[PDB]
């Protein structure tokens, strides 16, 4: 029983536990990190390095948001783990390293998902796509895209030109995986190939005995690729004069190794989403260790969380127009899950959950990392108020139920990828699967299926409502029905997709990071629950006549008589969006998935609702065509008026129980209505979200809230002068952009949005 | 209404039948070829052009087996189907067009299987691959090869070493497939292309329903590479001037666009055999009515039929020295089923039967194209005769049993695909398995599962045989256990490796001319079949004392008294060598197979007789270590002396019903044993066929004969003077080799082989 001296050296002091004996990063976890009660007082500021690296990073950044494209990006070089050459902002000065490319926020090429959005990319950004690159990814090595084209049906074709499913990830990579690349530093490259070694060798049985055949031989190549990748990571490193074979010795190692681990993922995949996971507490164990051992001092503790934040501040991808629509702002969602509770009781909260809470002030405002508050009603009411303050400062974090989550999943160690789906790291993953229409779903059961819009037959083709006003149980049988070819439709898309990205395009060097078997879901979205929602309490509270053209085709109503609003606490309208959010998961729950993939559902959209919303003509709400529908679960444009507590409390009634996958809540309130100072301020905004998170056995509680604490009049002027708002930040539909990283359309939908005003 | 304007004018006088309204080359022969019984008198000769190119070629052939090697090959370009310019022997001279490259026998490279394969010709043959096509297949594209060495086992990795299980398609593309090339004379491309797009649209119903989710998804898939690959038909054709999108007008342009379909399969796949399939008689078709219509004479159609032929002495592919063994002599099986009999009773023979085989007078001798004659006793007696007679003259020719395979079958339309693996044309294909070495089986029974040469664990750890002396059911029951385990691995590799071509190396232009689902079989090969036979029969009815070494292994035999060998109609023997092939296949049978693909068995071993026997030490029958198995399913070189009826008899008893997949027997005889002049040796050879080939209720009958009329110091004087027989030709293993394309070592197995005195 005699460890391996490399590993017992680098663990001199940890406590002992099985996490030494196989992989475990969440018992090394449970046995040594140590729970902080205190508050902000310890906080150092950033250093002479930090502000330098940083200021000189922010002039590249300028210039992103003022030309609204790449500083620059490759033309001729096909980007995987050893691609690239080691990049630096300036070497002497950072204490983490590592870029994508070898140029800061130079963007690069991930050819692997299609060659076509490179070329789109090329020409909208006023580059030339070399050549070679184009006909080896056209002709020798097949795309994701190419793929999926191959084998999508005309049906799904017209759903995706008419605006009912579009935004599928059939144009860039899916994203939805968190690898644990907190891995990397507990246990080392090394170790981790032996590991996977064990889980390829584990299958040779099945393999010849032919049980499951096709699935044992899929999963035999994709570990020899997992494989494969963690030798190339310490290839990666190596460039960098790094050896990540053996375990992390200390602190800015540990923070080293985990990044090299997401450095891999964001050097060969482009997904949408590609988040950091649950690392804060983990690194916490390091810095502690180096600290009491005096060889590391606050400051340079600090230092090197905002080299690594910085980092994080700096990952880019190289995107079409069409993708710059579909999701605004720029976006990373390099997701961190920070605090939380134990199942044990103490919570996961530690001094390092302040250290990244603080990076915010040593080098402004900044969306990402998309910081996550786990927040539970148990937490330290010292974290509680300084998790406000920094709210009240920034507006640059996120709030989550764990009090909700750690209980369903019955784990302390799960992580939050994109804005709300939640994953236990590294033991499960999703299949993205973006978000349907559900507002055109209704107008097509209203029209026979065909677009108003475009006036051709995109749903099943049926006879259109003869009536001359709309009648409740007439238009949801309709609803229904449509709802059921919409599950079917989307379900398929979504099979396909799955299948070619599997097979073009498998994320190697981030499940190998993983168990050896990974819990997947298809995650289904529904986009403008509102709209849909509000439009039916149009019709089972008041008088809609329908606006028929020379064919009888529905292209706008009339409206008399006040009706229900979903956002006011008023059960008539907030009960027909849960209803809703239950009957297309049920939908979708009786189909069969690839890969035998759990569907779940989730409200969430991201600028989908700005897309879609300009494809869906006028509804039944009183919405006008080409609106924007709400962000998220959100009720539409300033529909809810009845203050905070009112606002909160429907979209809290939304079941998480038929939305597994998340519910996105866009929450902006004005200084004044938190209180007349900051300590009112902060009491009060905790308050808001112990009671809009609170969970009880008869009271399931909100799943998600991005809080906004400012004036309408501020954003108006930073429209008007950009210069003046450089690292401004806005959460807007379960993440955060710079204000000026925008379209003006984009800012429009903003300004526009509901700005509570009271409580 | 199937009937275009175009397609009346190409297919005017053509009789109607199902075939003008859906895809079914067996109807338009059934409904339009003329039966032919008459003799060899209306032949014409080679035309002044056909001469002058086939001299010009040759002058390449000589360079190829002096050198042993390529004459020219591609070192920078990865091959396709469109990749290549037009390439011209003399485009003045041609009727009929068409190379793999822009220069006659300048072989290409096919990176798609692997590109080790390449460099490793690249070294052998002195030429420096180019970096850029490295690094794409290597980290772009990954290739067949790096597929299944990712998944192999390392227990398989062993069994490839010591010689048990070598071979096999994980290093060269697996061949075994026969696209229909006559529907693209038949239909034209663009009807072929609306065809496989109905195919396709077929499918979506069960995509949509979740019916074999994965299933559906992958066949679409493919589909949609088949219909991309008859467009890159279309393109190819068009390089040559050709427009092949409309059907063949005439007999120059049956032929042409037959084989420009052809043309697309050797330009895109390098499988190991890649035969033409059943044509001669389709193509007699529209000869035919050209001959009738006074457009063509009897001399320009055999010119076309000589030009046709030529190209397919003109196939290559660029080979490692690894495959040159297992391989020898340049094969390419361009497999030609010439003749059969109808299901109705006609004959299948025509004209076209005799211009074919006119091609080894009008041009000489050669190895290719494989021409195989379907033979049947009720073949007209004037076709049986001069394909005898051809036998005597060439040697060139191969005979399988068409009275025994129709029947099985059930179809007039089948074709041999490589050596005497038989299928319908376009609705079947094998999974090709090469072979398994039985001999070594045997030794590790006998030695507890090391290997007697490298003496290290290869099989199941377990006891060897004790006792100074041999014993038959002991030694049997050792080895039905040993060829459990045989048979688990050999299927668990074309398992693997099967599934990796499917899906980094898939024949889409192969597959675009077959049916939308096609049957599928697991082709599995026995090599050494005599080899272990005649063991068991020296230990069954002799004294076989084994010679064991200091650690208790096996390495050599001491036999008291004479025991049966195979080959010699004496049952005691040949019994044990029909029992050996039931056993084998009734175990592969009981195992599950990648596709569900039907496990079948065949007798069949090329060059890896030479090989295994290589890897395989001193055997109880009295083989000495190193030395040569026999060929195919024949009897160990000399052990057959009681004449041809004799060793004919002993091969047919061997049952086909338990090898699907084919038996190969090269039989030579001398002159003189035929008869004293050709009119006797013509009527004998004939009638040993028939009573070879013999079918009936209770007596299966043979399946396959090569035919070689030769006397052994011929070939000695070959050996010694090579210049003076260039396009000498002989049977060597189920398919046909230049003698000086030949290693000295593979030639040193043919003269040492049986050479039949008597009858
Ligand atoms: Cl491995
Ligand atoms: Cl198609
Ligand atoms: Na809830
Ligand atoms: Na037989």
């Amino acid at each position: 029983s005699e460890l391996n001296e490399k590993l017992a050296t680098a663990w001199e002091g940890f406590t002992k536990g099985d996490w030494q004996n196989e992989v475990n990063v969440r018992d090394f976890i449970q046995k040594n990190y140590t729970p902080y009660e205190g508050d902000e007082s310890f906080l150092a500021g950033a250093t002479e390095a930090t502000t330098t690296l940083w200021d000189k990073v922010m002039e590249g950044v300028k210039l992103e948001n003022r030309t609204h494209a790449p500083v620059d990006f490759d033309t001729a070089v096909a980007s995987t783990i050893t691609s690239h050459d080691a990049g630096y902002i300036n070497k002497q000065l950072e204490k983490i390293v590592g870029l994508q490319t070898e140029a800061p926020l130079k963007r690069a090429l991930i050819p692997f998902g299609g060659i076509k959005m490179i070329e789109g990319s090329c020409k909208a950004y006023n580059r030339e796509l070399d050549p070679m690159i184009k006909k080896i990814f056209t002709e020798y090595r097949k795309t994701h895209n190419q793929g999926v084209f191959d084998v999508y049906t005309p049906d799904i074709l017209r759903c995706r030109k008419s605006g009912v499913l579009t935004g599928l990830p059939d144009a860039y990579g899916r994203g939805r995986i968190i690898g644990d690349y907190r891995r990397v530093a507990l246990y080392g490259i090394d170790y981790l190939m032996k590991d996977k070694l064990a889980q390829f060798t584990s299958l040779q049985a099945d393999l010849e005995n032919g049980v499951n055949l096709e699935q044992t031989i899929r999963l035999r190549e994709e570990i020899a690729e997992q494989h494969r990748a963690l030798g190339q990571m310490k290839e990666m490193a190596a460039k960098y004069g790094y050896d990540i074979s053996g375990p992390a010795t200390n602190a800015q190692e540990a923070i080293q190794w985990t990044y090299f681990g997401y450095l891999a993922a964001v050097k060969s995949q482009n997904g949408a989403a590609m988040s950091f996971g649950r690392t804060s507490t983990f690194l916490d164990v390091y810095i502690e260790r180096d600290l009491k051992a005096g060889k590391i001092t606050e400051q340079e503790a600090q230092e090197m969380v905002d080299h690594l934040v910085m980092k994080l501040r700096m990952v880019r991808f190289l995107r079409t127009p069409e993708y710059d629509e579909l999701f605004s702002g720029d976006p990373i969602w390099a997701t961190e899950s920070i605090g939380g509770m134990g199942l044990d009781g103490r919570t996961l909260v530690t001094k390092n959950s302040f250290r990244f809470l603080n990076t915010l002030y040593t080098m402004g405002p900044s969306p990402e990392p998309n910081m996550t508050i786990l927040w539970s009603e148990k937490l330290p009411l010292n974290f509680k108020k300084f998790a406000a303050k920094v709210s009240i400062d920034t507006s640059s974090l996120q709030y989550e139920n764990d009090d909700l989550m750690r209980p369903d999943f019955n784990n302390d160690d799960y992580a939050i990828a994109c804005c709300v789906s939640p994953m236990i790291v590294g033991k499960q993953m999703q299949f993205f699967g973006a978000r349907a229409n559900l507002a055109k779903t209704m107008l097509y059961a209203i029209n026979g299926g065909v677009d108003e819009k475009l006036k051709m037959q995109v749903g099943p083709k049926s006879e259109p409502i003869k009536g001359d006003v709309l009648n409740y149980d007439e238009v949801m049988e309709r609803m229904d029905h449509f709802m059921d070819w919409l599950a079917k439709q989307y379900i398929t898309a979504l099979n396909i997709i799955h299948y070619m990205h599997d097979k073009y395009s498998y994320e190697a060097s981030l499940m190998a990071l993983h168990d050896r078997d990974v819990i997947r879901t298809m995650a289904c979205g529904i986009a403008g629950l509102s709209v849909a929602a509000d439009s039916l309490s149009a019709i089972k509270y008041a008088k809609v006549k329908p606006i028929r053209d020379e064919d009888g085709l529905a292209i706008d109503f009339e409206i008399e008589g006040e009706y229900p609003q979903f956002g006011n606490n008023d059960p008539r309208v907030d009960d027909l969006a849960v209803d809703l959010v239950e009957r297309f998961m049920k939908k979708i729950q009786k189909l069969h998935t690839y890969r035998d993939a759990i569907p779940t559902q989730s409200v969430l959209t991201i600028t989908s609702n700005v897309v879609y919303g300009k494809k869906t003509g006028n509804t039944p709400d009183g919405r006008r065509a080409g609106a924007p529908f709400g962000p998220g679960a959100n009720p539409m444009h300033g529909r809810d008026q009845k203050g905070a507590v009112a606002s909160l409390t429907s979209v809290a009634k939304l079941p998480f129980a038929y939305a597994k996958d998340g519910i996105s809540y866009t929450f902006s309130i004005v200084p004044n209505a938190l209180g007349k100072d900051d300590e009112v301020r902060k009491t009060n905004l905790a308050g808001l979200m112990d009671g809009y998170f609170h969970h009880e056995a008869s009271i399931e509680g909100g799943q998600h809230l991005n809080v906004n604490v400012m004036n309408r009049e501020m954003l108006l002027d930073a429209m008007e002068n950009p210069e003046k708002y450089p690292q401004l930040t806005i959460r807007v539909s379960g993440y955060a952009v710079r204000f000026n990283s925008l379209t003006k359309e984009q800012q429009q939908d903003v300004i526009t949005r509901t700005f509570t005003q009271s409580m």
